[PDB]
């Protein structure tokens, strides 16, 4: 009836195999592979739905997926979620023309959201600790709710003006218990409007990225996006056949959004995008995207060459990039806390960053040659503020041993000058 | 004939074994290690020979290597190429007196020599940008041969005298595209006569370097060995029971190129 060999085909098969050492091969495995549902690894057939099944079946069981080996073609706009570790060193991707889908990875059940009717809301709008320079948040002494948590805060009151539209309050910080935050608030608020709590994982996951084929060009808005994610340690990745130009395109690689102490590591990029409107002027494309994120560090970074600026952040706290090798530091949305940018090679772009924090620059190389932009050029500095938030940056700027290399001689010609060390100026004072 | 026994001990084997995550057996092991080729590990037998057929069955498949403890003894000059990672944490090497081969890890075709006759070198130096502080080599802007790799260039002029030797222009630095380097040209230079073309790879590949024994006292011009290479990590690695004194001899343990 039920014979071995087939019984050994069958799911309980590796229960039956014994180890010299103890126990039995079942064990020993305790990961998946996308070998392990037949996937075509030639690149001559789309897999974008058998990647979806490979997925869906190890995050039921919470199991780790490694592969180290295959090319797969996939297109359309999947969502693939990933809740555990995901090794994909060796593997290439071969999107197509109209993919606009992306991997997900995320922490399962670790956000809640406070809004303003909530209990919580109101027991901190009704007591003190609001005040600039506070540290205690006086309304949540007698609390447990929110202890051992990343808080990403929102107020009701206008801080600046962008493009014509108000922004409003808002702080990044940690809560330990009775109240005590990690950043002290730099400016006081009326009112609390929302409160995104993150809870810490019990736990380290490890993010080994793939290789990524832009042969046929494809634009989407983040092939690689991080949710609601903590404590994980990203390595690796590239790009490889990237054209020469993205005529009215904007490709963005890599985006962040609401993750806290984390690190990234060595993302090889041969060459930026560069990226043109149908008047042949140059328009927005990133390697390296985030929003509302603390406590990053950035390490061994590879994107340099001529184009848009690679990096572009908005709303961080304490971010720090180490012997990277990048075209441009950006951050659009005011920082807090701290930046700082340690023995790094730059491109012409510079910095760029309006912020609410101090700056520090220690052993940095700047290269300013510019010569396959016409004489573009948004900012007329080498250390700025953002021109379209009012140029404003309320903290100090420290340099250390600061390297000057090339000429910009492009912007020159157009202008009739050089550039400027450090400028912080508004483009439109409506 | 095609007992189930004799079939599962050949090359079929744990892909007729079931997983309960799903799968086979075979899907999840994808390496190789020195044990696969019962290669004798107590110190007591030569294994030169049998550690390079090793290393050619794992380049021709494409694996990573992994072994984790036992002493073999070496002798002779073998050359062991290495293609992918490779993972020798809590291996002990027995290098006999005269040994004098090393591992040699490489990246499979990721070189190209450019000559002083070819295209490429005949267009850099019939244009301009070879000036002291240049950025751009004018005669690259609109050629993507060169582009997105590393560059080791080599030049005519003299620029000092070591041992009464002359030595001449050199610069090692990358190119993205349209002829724009990453770092500047100290120096002008009338010719430009070589260049050497390294390719980044689409991976990172690992190396856990093994425990030496210099009982023996061998003394190689270097026993790991890295040629042509990009984009790896190098971990670990030691020197055991080194003599005290090297009476003519130099020996050397790690050399890069």
């Amino acid at each position: 009836s039920k014979a071995l060999g087939v019984l050994l085909a069958g799911p309980s098969g590796a229960e039956r195999v014994g180890l010299k050492q103890g126990g039995t091969v079942q064990d020993a495995i305790n990961w998946l592979t996308f070998d392990s549902f037949d996937i075509v690894k030639d690149g001559s057939k789309d897999v974008t739905a058998d990647i979806m099944a490979a997925c869906v079946v190890a995050n039921d069981l919470g199991l780790d997926i490694k592969q180290n080996d295959g090319t797969y073609l996939v297109s359309g706009n999947p969502v693939w979620p990933v809740y555990n570790s995901l090794d994909l060193n060796g593997v290439t991707l071969k999107l197509a023309a109209g993919f606009t889908g992306y991997f997900a990875l995320t922490q399962k059940d670790s956000t809640t959201v406070y809004g303003p009717t909530s209990p919580i809301v109101q027991a901190i709008n009704a007591a003190g600790g609001r005040t600039a320079g506070s540290g205690v948040l006086e309304g949540l002494v007698n609390s447990t709710e929110l202890n051992g948590k990343f808080l990403f805060m929102e107020g009701a009151d206008v801080l600046y003006y962008s493009r014509g539209t108000a922004k409003y309050w808002w702080t990044n910080t940690y809560l330990s218990n009775r109240g005590k935050l990690s950043d002290n608030l730099k400016y006081g608020v009326s009112a609390i409007t929302k409160i995104t709590a993150v809870t810490p994982r019990t736990k380290i996951v490890y993010y080994r990225l793939p290789n990524l084929d832009f042969g046929n060009g494809p634009a989407n808005n983040g092939v690689i996006r991080v949710l609601n994610n903590t404590r994980f340690i990203m390595q690796g990745g590239s790009i490889s056949n990237r054209p020469l130009k993205d005529v009215s395109k904007s490709p963005v690689i890599i985006s962040l959004n609401y993750c806290a102490a984390f690190k990234a590591y060595d993302f090889f990029d041969p060459y930026p995008a560069f990226a043109v409107d149908s008047n042949n002027s140059l328009v927005y494309s990133y390697t390296l995207n985030f929003n509302d994120i603390a406590d990053a560090v950035f390490e061994n970074f590879n994107s340099q060459g001529y184009g848009w600026g690679v990096v572009g952040g908005q709303r961080s706290t304490n971010i720090t990039y180490r012997d990277c090798n990048l075209n441009r530091v950006d951050m659009h949305n005011p920082y807090m806390g701290y930046l700082k940018v340690l023995d790094t090679r730059l491109g012409t772009w510079g910095i760029n960053a309006s912020g609410m924090g101090d700056m520090y620059l220690e052993r940095v190389t700047v290269d300013l040659d510019d010569s396959a932009h016409g004489g573009h050029r948004e900012h007329e500095g080498i250390i700025n503020a953002r021109g379209d938030f009012g140029g404003f940056h309320d903290g100090g700027l420290y340099i250390k041993d600061l390297t000057i290399v090339g000429e910009a001689s492009a912007f020159e010609a157009t202008s009739g000058h050089p550039v400027a060390l450090v400028s912080a100026y508004s483009f439109n004072a409506s």
